[PDB]
């Protein structure tokens, strides 16, 4: 579960752990994985322009920071099936700074 952490540790956390396969920004291009702009607060599977798996879209979680940090924590078992293929961020403080940056960056 979340608490609010650094968002400047949280932007590290992200260009070595996540970037590989996301952008971020309003204008950021679909990857890897899908772009992230807008993510808080909409189901998983709605990207428009992005093929997802059918788990992602079956768990149909309104991603919010909580559920983001348990998925983030180990994505596999949040979405069996998932093919996001990341093994997780196991330290709490790591998922606080991630996500409090993520949800300033997806706006
Ligand atoms: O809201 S934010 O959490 O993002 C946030 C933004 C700013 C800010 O001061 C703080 C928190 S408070 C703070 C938190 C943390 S910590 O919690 O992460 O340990 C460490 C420090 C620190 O002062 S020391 C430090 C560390 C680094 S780094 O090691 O190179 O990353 C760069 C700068 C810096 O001062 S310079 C620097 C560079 C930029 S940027 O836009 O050019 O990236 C912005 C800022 C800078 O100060 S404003
Ligand atoms: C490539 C090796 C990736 C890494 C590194 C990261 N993500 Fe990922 N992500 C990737 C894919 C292929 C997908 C689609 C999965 C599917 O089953 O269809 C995703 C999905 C997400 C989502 C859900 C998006 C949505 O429902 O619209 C989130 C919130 C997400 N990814 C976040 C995320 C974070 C925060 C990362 C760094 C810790 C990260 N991903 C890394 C591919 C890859
Ligand atoms: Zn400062």
């Amino acid at each position: 579960e979340f608490k609010a952490g650094s968002a400047k540790k949280g932007a590290t956390l992200f260009k070595t752990r996540c970037l590989q396969c996301h952008t971020v920004e309003k204008g950021g291009p679909h990857k890897v994985g899908p772009n992230l702009h807008g993510i808080f607060g909409r189901h998983s599977g709605q990207a428009e322009g992005y093929s997802y798996t059918d788990a992602n879209i079956k768990k149909n979680v309104l991603w919010d920071e909580n559920n983001m940090s348990e998925y983030l924590t180990n994505p596999k078992k949040y979405i069996p099936g998932t093919k996001m293929a990341f093994g997780g961020l196991k330290k709490e403080k790591d998922r606080n700074d991630l996500i409090t940056y993520l949800k300033k960056a997806t706006e």
